[PDB]
């Protein structure tokens, strides 16, 4: 990401990838309460490759994800986690905040019903992600960069640039040079 400034397009902020324009979503950059795309077809077509190819590798992962939450939806999840603001804001989303507002977020959970979370599973996301177009978004040890603690399971869509950013071994915010952190 050498090196180009987030664009304000309206309803999100972007930044102009090596191959692709990439929405930028986080503590510091929200999206529209009014945007409201819904699942991006692309991303989900490659995350059903994903899935498949984690089940022929012998991994017990469902069919079943969390994909696209609209703002309304981000707003009853974040009120039931405050239940403090404190401790919902290390791990959970304000309204407007999510990535899995912009369709191009999922979440893949286990037949056990659980986020993934088991140590082979994780590893084989960080090491395979990327062929589906998809990274790691919230990597362990980068907290501080992303603003969220350590997700195993959410992946975000990129396209042909998550190859390169993983390798890298960055947060999108440090591959293209972009703000996270807290919310301001
Ligand atoms: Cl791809
Ligand atoms: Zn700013
Ligand atoms: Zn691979
Ligand atoms: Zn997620």
């Amino acid at each position: 990401g050498s090196h180009m400034e987030v664009v304000n397009k309206g309803d999100y902020y972007s930044i102009q990838g090596k191959y692709d324009e990439i929405i930028v979503a986080n503590k510091h950059y929200p999206l529209s309460k009014d945007y409201n795309p819904g699942e991006n077809p692309t991303a989900k077509a490659e995350l059903v490759k994903l899935i498949k190819a984690m089940q022929e590798a012998g991994f017990p992962i469902s069919d079943h994800y969390s994909g696209f939450r609209s703002y309304e939806t981000q707003t009853k999840l974040y009120q039931d986690y405050v239940n403090g603001k404190e401790a919902a804001d290390r791990y959970s989303a304000r309204p407007g905040y999510s990535e899995h507002q912009t369709g191009l977020a999922f979440d893949v959970i286990g037949t056990d019903g659980d986020l993934v979370t088991e140590e082979k599973a994780a590893q084989w996301l960080l090491d395979h992600a990327a062929d589906y177009g998809f990274v790691v978004r919230y990597l362990k040890g980068k907290e501080k960069e992303t603003g969220y603690m350590a997700e195993e399971w959410h992946l975000r869509y990129v396209g042909k640039e998550a190859k390169e950013i993983a390798e890298s071994g960055l947060s999108l915010e440090e591959y293209y040079g972009f703000e996270g952190g807290d919310y301001v």
